[PDB]
């Protein structure tokens, strides 16, 4: 889930 951040940026 803790790459929906990294895309996001």
């Amino acid at each position: 889930l803790a790459a929906a951040i990294a895309q996001a940026l």
